């Protein structure tokens, strides 16, 4: 997701969703 906290994101890169 759009966040910069590391997670599985829905659609790209390394970090979380900005809903959750």
């Amino acid at each position: 997701g759009l966040t910069q906290i590391q997670a599985l994101d829905s659609v790209s890169g390394q970090f979380r969703d900005q809903l959750g």
